[PDB]
């Protein structure tokens, strides 16, 4: 029923690159979903103890979020941007494990799903 350390957005001996779809990825991925009405439960770690979900940590193991994921793409905390893909991926199936088929919190996510999934086919080509 505790919340855990979050995860990691600062390591500076991680080496880090800033990279057109890196750019891409905070500037239209990262904008697009946060600006959307159904963002605010996916903009910070869940707080199992605020929301009342004790077994949240059992279950989930790498947890991810928006709030995560736009501090490591302010902080160029990334190499590139699949890690960045994937933290977004982590975060879908996260909602989609835990929760039940058709809750809210699982629409929410389908609907910031789809605009990803939208903006991945429009990844710029590297230069
Ligand atoms: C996506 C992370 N997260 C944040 N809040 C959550 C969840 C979650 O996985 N399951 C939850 O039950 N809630 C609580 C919640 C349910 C419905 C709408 C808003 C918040």
């Amino acid at each position: 029923s505790m919340n855990p350390p979050p995860p990691e957005t600062s390591n500076p001996n991680k080496p880090k690159r800033q990279t057109n779809q890196l750019q891409y990825l905070l500037r239209v991925v990262l904008k697009t979903l946060w600006k959307h009405q159904f963002a605010w439960p996916f903009q910070q770690p869940v707080d199992a103890v605020k929301l009342n979900l004790p077994d949240y940590y059992k279950i989930i193991k790498t947890p991810m979020d928006m709030g995560t994921i736009k501090k490591r793409l302010e902080n160029n905390y990334y190499w590139n941007a699949q890690e960045c893909i994937q933290d977004f991926n982590t975060m879908f199936t996260n909602c989609y494990i835990y929760n039940k088929p058709g809750d809210d919190i699982v629409l929410m996510a389908e609907a910031l799903e789809k605009l990803f999934l939208q903006k991945i086919n429009e990844l710029p080509t590297e230069e």
